[PDB]
């Protein structure tokens, strides 16, 4: 059933003779926002491969994260360590986003989303996959996936995963686990904020900087400590222009030392 | 037997139902330094690829059926010859493929850009094609060194196959740029590979001066009407800086006649 390869070897000696291969990559740390991305992955393909992997250029629980998944369906945990994946000290090849990485999350993660676009290549030549999936919450880094993957002719289909959300709309991340339990009653109150932007924009709101300000100000008069609000198109997270129709309402905000990220689709 | 292709999908489609590649991406104006290489690809596996491509936005800063006759004579596949938009839909290029401070030394110090749009366009046409061999000559041993680099880094699982500079009878480096010499620049071009040579002997020979070596011969070809961009002794394949008992030395070189930049490289191996 399923398999635990450590090596870029023996994942590729797998790998051969496979047909449609889906991917995941994760950091681990498991959770039931990760297994929408695993259960979406198994309708596209038979052998599901999920990475795990920390990455030193952008919490260890493997077996319990391990088991999730084979009772998910998936063939391959690949869990290489560092060296496997970084034999030198340096990565001296990298892959350079464009000026996206050093906006929204990244002006306050210098060289977070090059770290992000260089590990994904590797393991996109390590896995060769025909598809990979990734979640709609963090849709900068899909931006970044996305336009790697066409600017390097990846042969790899990205499939974006809708944001798990917990009863109350919260999106589900392990950042959630740090919030008080006060503040835990207080993060729905983001994602509420990004749906009244996007009901605007639904009835005809023009004004994209009013609409950013008034989340920005209701979340920093409830306690957050706002990093952006920030109304974009659709996908690539290019400036929005009057009149775009595909848009998507971006938000991070901090509860105490918290940061919280969450997107919705107008 | 031979096909020429156009479009990344007609070259997927092509490689699918095919076992293994031997790659050879070019610029074309195709000459018999190329022909080394692709021999050396087709030593290597039934299929062989070569690709015909400029791009001279991104990195560079005969027509194709006189290309494609030479190689199918030499058992070539494939010649792969898309187009700028095929390659570069958007004609910017957001994702690159960005090589450390090399890219910035010896070439690269006047090719601003150069090493990375290689790097880039290298990584694309691996993902292309899908090769387990490439073959690169060592005539561009910098852009050699970049190549092995990121396939390495990035696990490309592709083997670089190093080809062996291809000369002329007087010794001057075969080059598609030889074409633009006037007669009389022609014939002082050899004295390029000659000097490299005797930095060579004087290496084999125990020499410990390097930069005296580098100055002397720089002097030399300057004296004779060249334009000096560098003349430098390094470590053998990684290009890291040459220090005093090293064995494994490359002598390189970039100089100009007139309107044409010529390199080239020597080897030497110190018991
Ligand atoms: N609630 C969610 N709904 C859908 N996809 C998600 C969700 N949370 C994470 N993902 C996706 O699953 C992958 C998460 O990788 P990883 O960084 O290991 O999880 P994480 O929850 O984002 N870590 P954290 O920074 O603590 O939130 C990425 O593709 C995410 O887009
Ligand atoms: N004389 C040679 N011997 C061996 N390999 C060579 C030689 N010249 C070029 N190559 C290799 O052929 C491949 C294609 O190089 P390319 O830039 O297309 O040729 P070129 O002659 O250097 N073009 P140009 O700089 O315009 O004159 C590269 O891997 C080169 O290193
Ligand atoms: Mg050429």
């Amino acid at each position: 059933h399923m398999q635990i390869i450590h090596t870029i070897r023996e994942l590729r000696t797998w790998r051969e003779n496979t047909g449609k291969v889906a991917f995941v990559p994760t950091m681990g740390n498991l959770h039931e926002g990760h297994l929408a991305l695993v259960r979406e992955a198994r309708k596209r393909a038979d052998n599901v491969v999920v990475s795990i992997f920390v990455n030193r250029l952008q919490p260890r629980t493997l077996q319990q994260d391990a088991d999730k998944l084979a009772a998910e369906g998936v063939a391959v945990v690949f869990a290489p360590d560092e060296k496997e994946l970084y034999p030198n000290v340096e990565q001296r090849y990298n892959v350079e986003p464009p000026h996206l990485q050093n906006e929204l999350c990244g002006k306050f993660r210098p060289g977070h989303f090059r770290g992000v676009a260089t590990v994904v290549s590797k393991l996109f030549n390590i896995v060769l996959p025909d598809v990979a999936c990734f979640g709609k919450k963090d849709y900068q880094q899909l931006a970044v996936i996305k336009g790697l993957t066409e600017d390097l002719n990846f042969d790899i289909e990205i499939v974006p995963v809708d944001t798990g959300r917990a009863a109350d709309g919260l999106a589900l991340s392990s950042r959630n686990r740090y919030l008080s339990v006060g503040e835990r009653a207080e993060a729905p109150r983001l994602y509420r904020e990004l749906q009244a932007v996007a009901e605007s924009l639904k009835q005809g709101g023009l004004d994209y900087a009013g609409l950013e300000r008034q989340a920005a100000d209701h979340l920093t008069a409830a306690g957050w400590l706002v990093d952006y609000v920030e109304i974009r198109r659709a996908d690539t997270l290019e400036m929005a222009r009057a009149g775009d129709k595909k848009l998507v309402v971006l938000a991070a905000a901090r509860l105490g030392t918290t940061r919280l990220i969450d997107n919705v689709e107008v």
